[PDB]
């Protein structure tokens, strides 16, 4: 299916450490609204709240 490109899904649990980091799990949905300079920290939607991920942990669900 063709999903929204900023639709990501999350490759392992990120546990937040600590304010405004946002807490996901593997296999999650996740709505990437920006990114840090360097693309390495996204700020994202889940089911639970907005905050900061890291892009390593998480991938975008179309290819």
């Amino acid at each position: 299916m063709e999903n929204d490109p900023n639709l990501f899904v999350a490759l392992y649990d990120f546990v937040a450490s600590g304010d405004n980091t946002l807490s996901i799990t593997k296999g999650e949905k996740l709505r990437v609204l920006g990114y840090n300079h360097n693309g390495e920290w996204c700020e994202a939607q889940t089911k639970n709240g907005q905050g900061w991920v890291p892009s390593a942990y998480i991938t975008p669900v179309n290819s």
